[PDB]
C-alpha cells in the first residue's frame, strides 16, 4: 500500500511506503483520531524477533544483509539471549541505533542533522559518580564554547527493571522553581516538584529566579545522588533586545544547551532508560514556550507594559506583538554571544527538505504535525502547509514514568 | 473506551463518552495517524433515518413516545414507498444546527444553537436560488451586525438532479493569470474565474472583483448572477498607526459564507446548503493575505515597514504578520462589521468544549484546524488535548461540480 502526502502550498505530492515497516500502535483508530493527545522486565519470548528485526535493519544499512557476518551475528545474539535472557549491542550497532532513534523521532524538527550525532558509550558506568563524570564530559563536548554539537550519552540498559540507571532531571540543565507561601512561584514553575525533591535530598537552594538545578543521578537501581554541574560548564546567555534597551533590565537569561535526559531509548528490544541527548535550540522553544507559556515564566504582560501596548483589548494583539519582540530578543542574544541557535523559519524550511529527501531515499518520514509546526507564526512556515503521516518506527525514543513515582527507596 | 482529554495549561481533565456514538471513519489506523491530511439505497437509508430521529426525539424529551414511534413508522413507510423521505421543518432545523455543532473543524461552535435556518427546499430554478441567496446575504450581513445563517436547497434525489452552488464561498474575489506570468487577484480562484468566463462572465480583470454566482438547480447547467453590490459589505483595510497601509489598496468582504459543502441529515443529502458566520481575524490576515499561494503580501508590507529582510532571524515576517492582523481587526471594528480575534474565539471555544463535555459527554475537535495559524501557544486551545471523530448530522466536502457535471 502507498500513501500520498501533499504540500498544499507547492502542490508537491510524496508517496510513503515506509509506514509499512511500522509495528507500534499510534493511539488512533478508524473511529477516533488522537493526534493531539500528548501521551496516548521483558521476556526472551519477544526479545529475539525484536533483536532480529533490528539486526536485519543494521545489516541492510551497511549492505551486508544475508552475509555470513550477518548470519553469525544473529546466531550469536540468539545464543546470548537464551543463555543470559538479554544481549549486548556492538558499538557499531549502538551508534546506528541511536542515530536511527533520532531519525525516527516524529516530534523532532531538527532531524536533518540525524546522521551527525556524537554517541558516547557509557555502558561501562556503574555508579552515580561515574554517571556525573560522563554527563560533565557530554556537556563540555556538546557545548563546545557555543558552537553546539549534537550528542547522546548511553548508560547501561535495563536488566530486570530493578537496577535501572536514570537521570532524574527532565533536562540536564534547567532552572529551579520555588512555590512561595503566598501562592506565587519564583523561577521555573515547571520544575517546582523536582526542585522540592532536590532540596529534600539535601540541595541548598539559592532561591533565585535562575538557579541551575543539581543533577539527581540513579545508577544500578540505587537511590539517586545529588551533583552540582560545574558552573564553568554551564553556558548561559543574558537576554537583550537589539532595539529596546529596557529589555536587558527584565533580568532574563537562558542556558545554551537543550538536553533531554528523561527519555527511554529502545534499540533491538533493549531498553536504555538513561540516554541524555542534546542538540541546540530552536528560538521559539525559549522565546515562546519557556518565557511566554502562562504555566512557565509568563513574561508577556511585563514585556507588553514596557512596550506600552494597548493592553485593554486582546484585539490590539498586544500579546502577539510582545511575543514577537521576545523571540527577536532570544535570537539576537544567542547570535551575538555566538551560541548556536536556529529560528523557526530556517528550522522548518530545512525540515521540509529533510522530509522530501527522506521520502525519496527512505520511502517516508514519520512526522507529528502537531509538534512540528512552531508555536508561533505557524502558517508562514512551510510545515504548516505540509501534510504529514505519523507512525512509530524502531529504534525509538519513548516517554517513561517519572522515576520518583516508581522508585523503590533503599534509605 | 472512556477517554480523557487534558488541558496542559490548566490541568483540567474532561472525560469523553460521545465518541462512542461516532459512525463514520477518520482515515487513521492503529498503525498510522492521518490527523494532518486535509481530505482523508432504501436499506442504507432507514437505519440512518432511525439514528437521526432517535436523537431528535431524545433531544425533545420524547424518546420512546408514541409520536416518536409514529414518526419512525411514517418515515419507514415513506422510504419503502418512495426510496427517500422528507424532513419536517423542526427536524431540518435540528439537523442543521447539529451539523454545525458536530463540525470538528469549526472554532465558532459556541454559537451553534443560534443559527437561522432558511428552508429553500421549494426552490426549483437558478433564479429562485439566486433570490434565496440574496435574502440570505442580506439577512446574515445585517448592515454589519452579522448573524449566522444557512439556506438549505432541495435534497439529492438520484444524483442527476443536484442543486449546487459552484462557488466555494458566496462572496470571493476573482483571480486572473497575467501574460506577465504572475497572478492578478486571488490565485485560489483562477480556475473558477475562468469557468465564469467560459460560461459567459465579463471579468473587469481587477484585483478585488467580487465573483458572480454560478448556480445549478435540478441538475441543469449553471447560470451566472451578479450579487447586488449593495448587498456585499466590504471593508477597506487601514492600520491604526501606519498611514501608508491604506495605499496598499487592500480590502476584504465582511461575510464569510461557505457554499460548496454537503449537509447530511438522517441519511438525506443536501448538496447546496450555503452557510455563513462571521470572520475570525486570522482567516483574512494570516491565510487570505499572507499565504504564499494567496494574496501573499508579506514582502510588500515588510518593505513598507523598512524591516531587515536580509535574515529570517530578524523575524520580519512575524513582525509584519502581526501588523497586518492588527489592521484587519482594526478595519472591521472601525467600520462596525462583526469580527472576532483569535484570542477571543479560542477562549470562547474552550468554554464551549467544557459546556459540551458537561452537557453532551464530549466535543469532537480537530486540533490541527482549531489552533489559529499565528501565535498558537499563546491561545488556550494549543494546550488543550482534543479528540477528533465524525458525528452525524454533518457537513462534508464534496467534489467540485465542474469535474462531475454531465453537461
Ligand atoms: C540538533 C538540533 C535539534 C533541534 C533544532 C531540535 C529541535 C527539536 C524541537 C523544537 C523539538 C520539540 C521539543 C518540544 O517542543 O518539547 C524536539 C523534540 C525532540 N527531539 Fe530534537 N532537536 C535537535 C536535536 C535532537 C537530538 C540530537 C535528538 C536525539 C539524539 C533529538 C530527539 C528528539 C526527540 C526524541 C524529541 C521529542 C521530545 C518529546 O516528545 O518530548 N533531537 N526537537
Ligand atoms: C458564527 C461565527 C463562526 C466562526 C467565528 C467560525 C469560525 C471558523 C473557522 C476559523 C474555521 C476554519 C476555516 C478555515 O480555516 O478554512 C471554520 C470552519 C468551519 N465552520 Fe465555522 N465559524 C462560524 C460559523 C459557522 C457556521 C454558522 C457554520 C455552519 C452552520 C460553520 C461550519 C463550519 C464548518 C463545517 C467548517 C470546516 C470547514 C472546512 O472543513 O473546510 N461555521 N469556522
Ligand atoms: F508528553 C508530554 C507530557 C508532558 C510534558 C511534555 C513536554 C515534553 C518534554 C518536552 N519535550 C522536550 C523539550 C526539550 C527540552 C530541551 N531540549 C530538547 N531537545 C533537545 C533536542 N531536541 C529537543 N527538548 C510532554
Ligand atoms: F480540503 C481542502 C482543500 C483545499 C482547500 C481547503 C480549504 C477549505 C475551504 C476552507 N474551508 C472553508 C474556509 C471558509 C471560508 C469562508 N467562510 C468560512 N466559514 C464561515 C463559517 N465557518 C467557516 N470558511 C480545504
Ligand atoms: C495538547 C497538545 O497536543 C500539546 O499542547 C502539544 C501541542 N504541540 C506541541 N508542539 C511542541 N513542539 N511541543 C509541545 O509541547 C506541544 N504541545
Ligand atoms: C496540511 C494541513 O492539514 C493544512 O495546511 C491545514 C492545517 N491547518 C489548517 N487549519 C485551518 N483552520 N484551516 C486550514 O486550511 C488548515 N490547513
Ligand atoms: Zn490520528
Amino acid at each position: 500500500r502507498f500513501l500520498k502526502v501533499k504540500n498544499w502550498e507547492t502542490d508537491v505530492v510524496l508517496t510513503d511506503t515506509l509506514h509499512l515497516k511500522s509495528t507500534l500502535e499510534t493511539g488512533c483508530t478508524e473511529h477516533i483520531c488522537m493526534g493531539s493527545i500528548m501521551l496516548p522486565v521483558r521476556t526472551k519470548d519477544q526479545l529475539f524477533p525484536l533483536a532480529k528485526e533490528f539486526l536485519d535493519q543494521y545489516y541492510s544499512s551497511i549492505k551486508r544483509f544475508g552475509s555470513k557476518a550477518h548470519m553469525d551475528r544473529l546466531e550469536e545474539v540468539n545464543k546470548e539471549i537464551e543463555s543470559t535472557s538479554t544481549y549486548q549491542l556492538k558499538d557499531t550497532e549502538l551508534i546506528y541505533g541511536a542515530k536511527h532513534a533520532w531519525r525516527n523521532a516524529s516530534r523532532c524538527v531538527g532531524r536533518i542533522q540525524w546522521s551527525k550525532l556524537q554517541v558516547f558509550d557509557a555502558r561501562d558506568c556503574t555508579t552515580a559518580h561515574g554517571m556525573f563524570n560522563y554527563i560533565c564530559n557530554h556537556v563540555k563536548y556538546a557545548t563546545n564554547k557555543g558552537n553546539l554539537r549534537s550528542a547522546i550519552t548511553i548508560f547501561p540498559q535495563r536488566t530486570d527493571g530493578k537496577h535501572d540507571f536514570r537521570v532524574w532531571n527532565s533536562q540536564l540543565i534547567r532552572y529551579a522553581g520555588y512555590k512561595q507561601p503566598d501562592g506565587s512561584t519564583l523561577g521555573d514553575p515547571a520544575n517546582v516538584q523536582f526542585t522540592e525533591i532536590c532540596i529534600q535530598q539535601g540541595w541548598k537552594a539559592p532561591r533565585g529566579r535562575f538557579d541551575v538545578l543539581p543533577l539527581l543521578l540513579q545508577a544500578n537501581g540505587n537511590d539517586p545522588e545529588l551533583f552540582q554541574i560545574p558552573p564553568e560548564l554551564v553556558l548561559e546567555v543574558p537576554i537583550r533586545h537589539p532595539k529596546f534597551d529596557w529589555f536587558k533590565d527584565l533580568g532574563l537569561k537562558w542556558y545554551g544547551l537543550p538536553a533531554v535526559s528523561n527519555m527511554l531509548l529502545e534499540i533491538g528490544g533493549l531498553e536504555f532508560s538513561a540516554c541524555p541527548f542534546s542538540g541546540w535550540y530552536m528560538g521559539t522553544e525559549i522565546g515562546v514556550r519557556d518565557y511566554c507559556d502562562n504555566s512557565r515564566y509568563n513574561i508577556l504582560e511585563e514585556v507588553a507594559k514596557k512596550m506600552d501596548l494597548d493592553m485593554r483589548k486582546t484585539s490590539s494583539l498586544w500579546k502577539d506583538q510582545a511575543l514577537v519582540e521576545i523571540n527577536i530578543a532570544v535570537l539576537y542574544s544567542f547570535q551575538s554571544d555566538k551560541v548556536t541557535i536556529v529560528d523557526h523559519h530556517s528550522a522548518t524550511e530545512s525540515f521540509i527538505k529533510h522530509m522530501e529527501n527522506e521520502y525519496r531515499c527512505r520511502g517516508g518520514c514519520p512526522a507529528d504535525w502537531v509538534w512540528i509546526v512552531p508555536p508561533m507564526s505557524g502558517s508562514i512556515t512551510p510545515v504548516f502547509h505540509q501534510e504529514m503521516l505519523n507512525y512509530r518506527l524502531t529504534p525509538s525514543f519513548e516517554y517513561q514514568p517519572d522515576p520518583w513515582n516508581t522508585h523503590v527507596w533503599k534509605g
